[PDB]
């Protein structure tokens, strides 16, 4: 007799045509007035200092019509006059609609609004475009007359919308703005009205009613009962007369009032709303939007208490306080009374695979060090809410510099695998654990919804030992933020039947909390993860816009060499000043080119090309400074003697980690001979390698002398060019996929010169496919293990994807790849699915494959991307068994940038034959390093000597203040226990050591270890201990 | 008491949505409930009634029906059986009322 | 890493095996 | 890395998956070896041949450093299909090699 | 170990001590041992009676 999907399609047309209307009724119409900026925009502040002087016209403007150009930005000068005697107990807000797409927010058009005085009020957003202007008293926000007028100006940002609802359209507009109406929008409204609250109360308990009811279980009373008030309230409400809409409201009161179930889980949510730094916009324009975020959240919490709001990177606050420093003093004032947070504590929510473990350090030394002297916040967790995979020594970086808890949300994008837990420990590839959750509602920026809530609550992998989760909800990845609505359902949420116990909460409380009952509860079976957290998604990440990964490692390679000669020659001239402001600039710069849009190379062709320009100049300036201080040093040093061309490589085999070495420099060896074969191929032989190179240009045999060893398997050619078919059918900057795997075509080449130059024999190849050519240089050296191949390629290919291969012969289950501060392990045998998961991986300068007997080493100058499989033999045919290894090179994606990567690139890679972990970390420090020039040759300021084990010293630099002492950063890289002795050079006679955290902070947690015993000692001769990736800190004072 | 707080854990299991919190909260707290009893030691039996306190005492949803139950016994005058056994069977039903009313308070019979 | 299933069997066993028996263990024996 | 019958195989000690968790209790046949990168040790079994490995995870706070606990399965005594099992006496021999190779492992577990 | 420096046993941890656990599966006796009977483990205590050199 009663039939509930009728009651909610009348619910559902009640709600939208006689309801919401009712909410803001107009009342007055504002008169509208233009000004153009086709080309960038100008600062507010010279906008109202020429507006206060004249300067600007304001052209007429009628509603209805097209105002922008492709990136301009129009302001608009809104004018209008209030009823007589109107306010008579309504808020009066301020309604204006810039001709928003309805289903999209935040990939589009938006806006300011600022009082004439230059000071911001709200943001306008497609969901969000009401602007408090008075109160029921009548206390208005900006000046207003005896006549009652009144004037505000809107600055209207016109952005193309990159992602349609067919989604990754190859575009033209995601460059250099142009001032061409490209797709105009109409303004269309622009009202002054009242702000009725009783109907949107309604409006939101039919909301919470109606969507209660689409997950309340058929056949149980609760669905019943519901279905029963919402056709008697909506009965009862009147259209005709005004105040019925409380009677209705008296009908909904009493399912609403029911609590929530006993075993409900508890669930704490945070005000979010995540920006990316550039990704479909350039950076003035992420500035922009990070203004408007906070204008929309200051607005809010004048609006609406118990609510609370969260912000992450420090950049954007910087950029903030730079440019609005009112916006930026009453957010001062919020967070002094615990309403605003900062979170993470980090320049940039950066990439957690690629960039290098100083990287992440310094990420976090410069992201503390602005909270801690711009808003007296010390945060105590890593808030990394999307990024591509974590390198897995994130656990024992975080937990030495202070962290308790680590946040993520991007795992739950897996394509074939669920990660067994949401909350759990963390453990790195040392030991050091930390508190990891992942928040169930598999987002970032809620709507609060039912429908999320219940998702999240039946998604939930820990419903055995924890009932706590996290909510974050808001508009993100373009900014927006929480609006009313959402705090409106979020109240209602509190203490209801069918949903969980949600609460406004800081995220370090429900981190504590969780903790607490998860320790209490599980005991010895607490969920521990050990390893890395890969993500079975985007594995193209790790080739698009190879110039990216290119700078990013040469700008790190030449930092650590500065560093390291600004510390030795400080020592060394007390007249000597180092340069630590540019420094500082240049780093910030690094760090903010390091962010989860930029690196992966998943932006604009705008945001790549500021980042190129930004590489090109600051390793120009970097080996500028490198020479000028390699010239204090030599003017310091008369006693050395000059290197013509030299580098300084980190863990340099033989006792000679930190010196400087010749390009060239004499051995016993002879010349390597050369010799052509019957038909076209070339034999190399040094002492110890013997190469056959085919008349395609391929190796067809690598002989390892003294072992008897063939490193390439019969029936396989090593150094052969692949090109692959990439066509995703989603993100195609981000992602290479299964099937463009088994559509290889190999392409061949010829060889054309065979030459000697300083002994070493060297042989030119020429691949072409059609405006496709690829120049390689083989490369064979007197009484080297290694043998090297440089290549410059000039890609013109649409949709390809470019790999070499390097098969090795060795048979192994499993192949060790670089980490940032040791090695991880992965998959060669792929027997189940969620091994095949892992097809493309990421390597950091080496990889490893070996038997139990026998390794050899492949090593990278700037490749990233790479896969394994196994090659299975054929006694009947010849072919014996290995592995086939390949490198990923270049793709050419087309949806954010419709040319990517077109045009010359050049790589360098080697193989190392006899390798172990000690001399494939020489091979790839050396291929690594930057080449100075008229470098001297002094003793390193300070050196770890390895009794027993691999200790690396990776980094030597100067304390981040004015006291002058030297900090060494260094680990234990084979994997087993170290032990280690420290020297220092005769500089430091009578210096003292001592163990720091990562930010030289003095103070460290109790459980970790230390691997410096006895505490302070003396410099020379100490006496350290590694475990497995131990990474110790030291500190030396003169 | 023990048997009868296990049996109730299990049937509810049986009825509880998977992928609910109460699911796995009554699945934990069987099998701790289970590891904590040791057929050796006979006082053990209470310490297990420990671990099935916490889920047996949470309260009823606040839409659930209200139920009331009385105690029963339909006794068909002839059917399978002649009058003269229906008499006996009469009898021994009283007798089984009138002792459990003996052994239990709060309960009630009725007789048609 | 908890299987509800094999709760639900070890119970059914337990009950039956281990628990019931101990209600009303025999002391004597009756003449008939 | 445990004997297998004509060469070796390698089980997970560290169980992050539930599908590892369920190779909690696999078979060694004379020998197991247990090593780090640069340094192993072996334990040698007569004629054992159930086992398991767990981590030990550390305290620096307390002074428990690291390692791997190995476990030997040595009697049990189940009840259904015999009702008295391995009732009775029972020998055992075992070793711990310090600085164990493949090779020195092999002889180990040989000469046992 | 000497030549090496390496401590074999953990400190905090015993090598050489024995473990009980319940055994009472649900199903196949003989042929199962569970997951529980783990995590139910009882350490037995013992004492040195005597110390012999036979050949050294
Ligand atoms: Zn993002
Ligand atoms: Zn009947």
């Amino acid at each position: 007799f009663l039939k509930p999907e009728q009651q909610l399609e009348r619910c559902r047309r009640i709600v939208r045509q006689r309801v919401d209307p009712h909410i803001h009724p107009s009342i007055a119409q504002l008169t509208v007035e233009s000004y153009d900026i086709p080309g960038e925009p100008m600062p507010s502040d010279e906008f109202f200092a020429k507006l206060d002087r004249g300067d600007i016209d304001f052209k007429p403007f009628m509603l209805g019509s097209e105002w922008g150009t492709t990136w301009g930005t129009v302001w608009f000068r809104l004018t209008g006059t209030v009823p007589a005697g109107y306010p008579k107990g309504k808020p009066l807000e301020l309604i204006l609609d810039l001709g928003w797409y309805p289903h999209s927010c935040g990939g589009h058009i938006e806006g300011l609004v600022y009082r004439a005085d230059g000071t911001a009020i709200k943001a306008v957003h497609p969901l969000n475009y009401w602007v408090p202007f008075m109160d029921a008293e009548g206390n208005a926000q900006v000046p207003v007359a005896e006549d009652g007028s009144f004037t505000l100006y809107l600055e209207a940002a016109s952005n193309p919308l990159l992602l349609g609802v067919p989604p990754f359209i190859e575009t033209e507009l995601g460059d250099h703005a142009t001032g061409k109406p490209d797709e105009p929008y109409v303004f269309k409204s622009a009202d002054l009205a009242e702000f009725d609250e009783r109907y949107e109360n309604y409006s939101v308990d039919l909301d919470v009613v109606s969507s209660l009811m689409e997950f309340a279980d058929k056949q149980s009373p609760r669905y019943w009962q519901l279905a029963k008030a919402l056709q008697r309230s909506l009965n009862a409400y009147d259209e005709r007369n005004p105040e019925s809409v409380e009677a209705a409201r008296a009908v909904l009161a009493g399912v609403l009032a029911k609590p929530a179930n006993a075993s409900a889980m508890n669930v704490s949510a945070i005000g979010h709303a995540h920006i990316d730094s550039a990704w479909l916009w350039p950076v003035r324009e992420t500035r922009r939007k990070v203004a408007r975020t906070v204008s929309n959240a200051l607005a809010l919490m004048d609006a609406d208490p118990d609510f609370k709001y969260a912000m992450s990177s420090a950049q954007q606050y910087a950029w903030l306080e730079e440019d609005h420093p009112d916006i930026f003093k009453r957010m001062k004032r919020r967070i002094e009374e615990g309403r605003f947070i900062p979170v993470g504590g980090m320049w940039v929510e950066a990439d957690g695979m690629l960039p290098a473990g100083e990287s992440l350090i310094r990420q976090i030394a410069y992201g503390r060090k602005y909270f801690k002297e711009h808003l007296g916040v010390e945060p105590k967790g890593v808030w990394l809410p999307d990024s591509f995979g974590y390198t897995g020594a994130w656990p024992q970086i975080a937990r030495r510099a202070g962290y308790e808890w680590f946040l993520t949300q991007k795992i739950s994008w897996n394509d074939t695998t669920k990660f067994p837990h949401h909350s759990f420990m963390w453990e790195g590839i040392d030991g050091s654990r930390i508190f990891t959750h992942f928040p169930p509602a598999d987002t970032y920026a809620a709507w609060c919804k039912v429908q999320e809530l219940d998702y999240a609550e039946k998604n939930f992998q820990d419903k055995d030992l924890s009932d706590r989760s996290l909510l974050l909800f808001g508009f993100g990845d373009g900014g927006g933020g929480p609006t009313r609505n959402m705090m409106e359902h979020l109240h209602r949420y509190e203490n209801l039947e069918g949903v969980s116990k949600v609460s406004i909460e800081e995220p370090n409380d429900f981190f504590d909390k969780a903790h607490q009952q998860l320790a209490e509860n599980a005991g010895p079976e607490m969920p521990v993860w050990k390893g890395e957290l890969y993500l079975e998604l985007h594995r193209g990440t790790l080739t698009s816009q190879q110039d990216m990964k290119r700078g990013c490692r040469q700008e790190e390679s030449l930092l650590r060499t500065v560093e390291y000669l600004g510390a030795a020659a400080v020592l060394s001239d007390p007249e000597y000043v180092y340069p630590r402001e540019e420094l500082d600039r240049i780093w910030k710069t690094l760090l903010l080119n390091q962010f989860h849009d930029i690196l992966p190379g998943s932006a604009i062709a705008w945001v790549h090309r500021e980042a190129r320009e930004d590489y090109r100049r600051d390793l120009k300036r970097l080996a500028e400074i490198a020479q000028d201080m390699c010239a204090v040093l030599r003017k310091a040093n008369p006693q050395a003697d000059l290197l013509a061309e030299a580098r300084i490589s980190q863990f340099r085999n033989d006792g000679a980690s930190w010196h400087a070495n010749r390009i060239n420099e004499p051995t016993d060896a002879l010349s390597v001979l050369t010799q052509t074969l019957d038909n076209g191929r070339v034999l190399l032989a040094n002492g110890v390698l013997s190469v056959t190179i085919e008349a395609d240009g391929t190796i067809s045999s690598l002989l390892d002398e003294e072992h008897g060893r063939e490193l390439v398997p019969a029936g396989t050619r090593l150094g052969q060019y692949e090109l692959l078919r990439d066509e995703p059918a989603v993100w195609d900057a981000w992602e290479i996929e299964r099937e463009s795997l088994l559509m290889a075509n190999a392409v061949t080449g010829s060889i054309e010169s065979v030459n000697t130059e300083n002994g070493a024999a060297q042989v030119h190849v020429h691949t072409a496919d059609g405006d496709t050519v690829i120049t390689t240089t083989i490369t064979l050296r007197p009484g080297s293990h290694t043998l090297d191949f440089h290549a410059d390629i000039d890609w013109h290919e649409r949709e390809r994807f470019l790999k070499v291969d390097l098969p090795l012969g060795i048979v192994a289950d499993q192949a060790t790849y670089d980490c940032q501060y040791g090695l991880i392990r992965r998959p060669i045998v792929k027997n189940t699915a969620s091994d095949e998961a892992k097809y493309e991986s990421s390597t950091n300068r080496f990889a490893i494959i070996g038997d139990a007997g026998y390794a050899a080493a492949v090593i990278n100058g700037s490749v990233y991307g790479s896969d394994a499989s196994p090659i299975a033999g054929n006694a009947a045919e010849g072919r014996d068994s290995g592995t086939m290894f390949r490198l990923s090179l270049l793709s050419a994606p087309t949806f954010p940038d419709p040319r990517t990567d077109i045009g010359s690139h050049e790589f360098d890679w080697s193989v190392v034959a006899d390798a172990t972990v000690d001399r494939a970390l020489d091979a790839a420090g050396v291929l690594n390093a930057p080449v100075l020039h008229d470098v001297p040759d002094i003793t390193p300021l300070a050196s770890i000597e390895s009794v027993n084990g691999t200790v690396v010293l990776d980094w030597m630099k100067l304390a981040d203040d004015g006291s002058g002492d030297l900090i060494v950063r260094a680990y234990e890289a084979a994997g087993g226990q170290a032990d280690a002795m420290l020297h220092v050079c005769p500089a430091l006679a009578g210096a003292s050591v001592h163990e720091t955290n990562v930010l030289e902070g003095d103070d460290l947690a109790a459980d970790l270890p230390v691997a410096l015993q006895d505490g302070r000692q003396n410099a020379e001769g100490a006496t350290l201990h590694f475990g497995p990736f131990q990474l110790a800190t030291l500190r030396i004072t003169r």
